[PDB]
Parts: C-alpha cells; structure tokens; sequence
C-alpha cells in the first residue's frame, strides 16, 4: 500500500475492512491511507469531518 487509491475490490486481494468501523470496505471501493493504517471505506473518508480530524487515522 502506497498513496491514496480507490482500488477496485476486484484487484485488491487484501485487507478487507476499514479500520474505523472495524467493518468492511466492500460498498464500492477499497481505500487506503498509507499515511495512516492504510485501509478505508467509503463511510470512512467522510468519518472525520465533524467528529475528528482532517483524516481519521492520521493522529
Ligand atoms: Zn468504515
Ligand atoms: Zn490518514
């Protein structure tokens, strides 16, 4: 894993779930933050905006 990609579920062959839900990436894409733990959901890119930080994992 490297810089942010939305990887098709098809290609990825890898870590399945976003760290935030401890739930699954699966709705459409695979997301990564190489910066931080590096796997996301679509819920998860949004996760931060009110409740957290600019990114979730980054702290
Ligand atoms: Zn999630
Ligand atoms: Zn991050």
């Amino acid at each position: 894993l490297d810089a942010f990609q939305e990887i098709p579920l098809e290609e990825y062959n890898g870590e399945r779930f976003c760290y935030g839900c401890q739930g699954e990436l699966k709705d459409q894409h695979v997301y990564v933050c190489a910066v931080c733990q590096n796997v996301f959901c679509v819920d998860c890119d949004v996760f931060v905006h009110d409740s957290l930080h600019s990114c979730p994992g980054c702290i």
